[PDB]
């Protein structure tokens, strides 16, 4: 009931949605010769431990339980999303210090600077879109999750609908707060030596900068992500 | 029993079955150096998750639940009753493919993987209208079949985990075997043909193809060379179970 | 009963085409990959058939047979397990043949570029090219597995349990190309049916020709395989029920 | 209790155990191209359903419970009485790992994708008897470590689920690993053999070798290299959680 | 609560953990042309198979329950009551991976696949003492966020699949992304210094190397550029969660 366990419990879920997308990272690192659509299905599969970590143990994820909330019967809302992105960007800065960027001979690294870059290069509308498509399925998962009766039943009905929406490239406005700042980063605190592993130079990532990652990213697939959920509460209602 | 529930049940279930194909074109992208079955198995393990996501969370999926309709009126039923919601479910359930179709578009998602995944719709949904009437009735028939008995198998299911994932081999047996499910076609072949008609210059290229590649992806050739069959063997498919568990 | 028991019968010889549909679409194309591993992935999704006979419950010809000598307690002769077993067979009988209809219809064979067809005219083939005492064994060895999947089912108390119980030991008898009487009852005449009506387009496609499979009858198919693989399936069968009736009494 | 009965189980045990090493064989034929350890790894998966086989069905499987019979009993049971049924167990175990090797023998499986399967095993059983008498101890300790555990995590379980997939992971790991299990080598070797003494010329023109290149695969070499020495690391294994199973109950 | 008790389960959870890290390495044999990550992965959910059987056989494993010691008092405990026998535990888990390093390399096993079993644990090993300090202790961080994490959500699950299975993303997630944990390696880095300095000439020769290409696995570089600062590491990461959950217990 607390505002500063809210915040505590979103921080926490921040945390663990940087893990699902470390998770991914990991995973995808050194895939570029394997089947696209297979690479990203498996990293999908392993970023679902973010959203069985929130669920799990009790994690406030922005928006991600308002069919449960609309189910038992709200400006709690700015707590979270700020909690969120300040989980995200602790855990950014301990990625950071542990010099995982340097994993697989700089691969590692590369993958999160072309999956950052990735994400800021939409229009406005197509981030709305993947924002919307995201969280449908987010909200989806935790709801089937709620019906669950057991770990089994709660952790793995939220697998496939979590996996599709990563593997898809759909846009998720936390997961973004670790991701593109993760980007941001690298770009422009690598050395000299991760550069030449990786054949590549920071203006060759131009566009990630704080200022394009909140305007091109955040902002859009926020609102997408909103009007996502909103989709659902509606469907709820009326039903 | 609503008619304007069921109506936006199957709206819902129409988004789910979308779901289930999106996910499907984005896990066997690029799977053009991989063993045909592999690819095609996976990506049905991924399209069960617009069935479980139906039945979990109460969608209207078009005929997938007769067989439950019966035993559940422990036998008492009759034609003109057993397809009531019917044309309620199937126009319901066109609305929810036809809205993904339209919200698939604006997120420019067919540029993934440099075009590849837009190539993947195009090429099955163009696979999905070059079928004889026949065979097209029978993959119609195949389809259906394996959804009324997965259908039919989760229900027999207590926990979250039974309901699922029961439904993922047989679901995922019709998908990569290319069995043909009328509903699941309405948001493939539209994609399709959305992408045929308004896909960038920039994605030609990228892909290496055209739009005269694929001639046979109209709106009219999509009702009439697959829409009409499938949806009859879909009937038929779920008729022959209907029959069968009756006697019992 | 009886009319009951054919039609459950005749469904679960639809359950068991459905398996092998699943088997040979997942093994498409897979020339290239490992044999063992594209067998077993094969044999995974021919589990289905199974599941589907179990949780439906549908009538597979001896698949449970250990189940009725424990329902029996012991009180049981081996003269009236076998009323209803040429009912069972018969029905198992047409609906794989009605499967047979259903998937040459649909035009399937085509899939992949006559691949899919291709694949089923293999298999069907190498399966009529057993020496007798070989069919037989292997029919022994692929009931050992239906029936201890089964037998291991019955002990389960969830759908989980039931279905995925049997996953290992059916894909274990598939993968290892062991011989089931009934499965055989779509895959052999299907792959007749292929090779007497293909079209000249599926034999070019494909780079074959009907001659290249020349063992490939009904004839061959019943002698070859039919007979002693339904022995072999027999004798696995009885073995376990021999073994079960001492552990027991 | 009754000998008989025990030895029938022990018979089917050692079907049960043939039968894995048989879905181990199926599943690695022809996996020269992939890596090693994923190649080892799904073969040991496969592996796994023996031992579910063994528990589900209620067969016995050498020293294979023997932890539950210590819990079963609160520690209050001496070493005698563990080992009372071992020999009678072990002797079934072979029986039923014999048959099994005529049954597979009488398949013709041996020639399945053209010899393969059948090189595959001849491969296997070759590598079983090169050991250095230690390193076969060894070997064998780690394989029924594994197997002991497997078992052990199994008898907590509360489902089918429970009790069958806890094992899987523990013994894909020892199959894996190539640790040596006495039960499972009673079926694998003398395939080996048999194969190697009786294999048609057809299937030595089709894998290219031919019987010389396996001259180590007799009878007295699955005897003296190695059922002896992992026999002995088997139960040194069970011995070492025995041990640490008695201790902990003790500790009040 | 009994302290010799608590050693021999320590010893215990420091063969388990021994085992997890064997998996991982007979997974990943071989695997240099598959994906960096794939690779990884697979042998990251082999590992968890270590922290299954520590759970389900109540092993004691450095630190990773303590964040059910604090629930199940309510948090109403001291830093120092948590840290009570963290010594004894730490030190058993040792004598548990040492023993397991002597038998592995007892078996032979280094030399499975032509040495590349042994190749992947000198490799492996020789990464895992090339850390700064910063790194070291960050990477032991994240390793043991994971693994309290992946225990405490083993302890709201009620049958053996809740409790095994919903700890296998997590580990595979700390293992795969490479992060360190100071009880897996004082199996690993013992391993490879123990096959750098007795390994076979044939070995070196089937694996194209030498020892000199390792002079920095020694005693001395795996105690301090790995095992100080990744067991600072793994004990502030349990420390940031167990504080986390006073708060949240703290706050209704
Ligand atoms: O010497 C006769 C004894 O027979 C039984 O003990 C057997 C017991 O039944 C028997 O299973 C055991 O076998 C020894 C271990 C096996 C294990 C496989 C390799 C061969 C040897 O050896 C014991 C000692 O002979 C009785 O239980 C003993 O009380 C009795 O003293």
């Amino acid at each position: 009931k607390h505002p500063l366990k809210t915040f505590y419990l979103a921080i926490t879920a921040g945390v663990f949605i940087s893990i699902a997308f470390v998770f991914y990272i990991t995973a995808t690192t050194g895939t570029g010769t394997m089947p696209f659509g297979m690479a990203k299905l498996v990293g999908g599969i392993c970023f679902s431990l973010g959203l069985i970590l929130c669920v799990v143990c009790g994690a406030d994820l922005f928006t991600s339980t308002v069919l449960i909330v609309v189910a038992k019967a709200a400006k709690n809302w700015l707590n979270v999303y700020f909690g969120n992105l300040v989980g995200a960007l602790l855990f950014v800065l301990l990625m950071w210090l542990s010099g995982e960027y340097m994993t697989a001979n700089g691969q590692w690294g590369l993958n999160v600077l072309q999956t950052a870059d990735h994400k800021v290069h939409h229009t406005f509308i197509e981030a709305v879109c993947l924002g919307i498509l995201a969280n449908l399925m987010v909200c989806l998962a935790v709801w089937m999750s709620y019906s669950g009766r057991s770990l089994m039943d709660k952790a793995f009905i939220m697998v496939l609908p979590v996996a599709m929406f990563v593997a898809s490239g759909f846009e998720h406005s936390i997961a973004n707060m670790f991701m593109i700042p993760m980007g941001i980063v690298i770009r422009d605190f690598a050395s000299p030596e991760f550069w030449t592993a990786v054949g590549s130079a920071p203006e060759n990532f131009s566009h990630l900068t704080v200022m394009n990652f909140i305007t091109d990213n955040l902002i859009p697939v926020t609102i997408g992500n909103i009007i996502g959920g909103g989709l659902l509460v509606g469907l709820t209602y009326w039903v």
